[PDB]
């Protein structure tokens, strides 16, 4: 499979791209100071060129953050830019999300 | 279950896999844009209130090089959500568009 490293440690491991544009995959989250570290969560999304949207859940067997993030981000010269949003369950005002910037490389 | 959103655009949700795996079709209606009145492919998470969700702008029908996704919540009988499109080929994240669009049950 195809993995993907950003400036934090956290990789994306990409399991599969169908035909369709449908990928799918898991993400060990490694960023300082945030909960479910260490341990694999589930990838939706969709590639189409060198255009990429992903989205982790923040539950597994182990451990649960109560939020999901999405990614949306592009593929050019050797790295995948993102820019990514974290929404947190019982969440009232888009005040709430938490965004940042994500550069993911080949791990 | 059916969301249309304040350009008139409805998210059709038609499963929600026990470990909150979304699946579903869009139809886009926002005056401007490209690829409206067709349904396009729809995956996403849902985690109490919490919602992502994001659409492939391609189809048999018409095709925009882009890919579109939401992140939101549930609240008061609405999602609301900020959203990112990214466009094939993009070279820079000012190339990323980005709103709010608020989704009420249709």
């Amino acid at each position: 499979l195809s993995a993907w490293t950003n400036q934090s440690g956290s990789t994306l491991y990409i399991q599969s791209v169908d035909p369709s544009g449908s990928l799918s995959g898991y993400y060990i989250n490694r960023a300082a100071g945030y909960g479910c570290q260490n341990t694999p969560y589930p990838v939706t999304g969709w590639v189409y060129g060198t255009a990429i949207t992903f989205t982790v859940l923040w539950e597994n067997a182990t451990e649960s953050c109560n939020s999901i993030t999405a990614w949306t981000g592009f593929y050019y010269q050797g790295q995948i830019t993102t820019l990514w949003q974290l929404v947190i369950n019982g969440s009232t005002s888009t005040g709430q999300i938490i965004s940042g910037e994500d550069i993911f490389k080949p791990s």
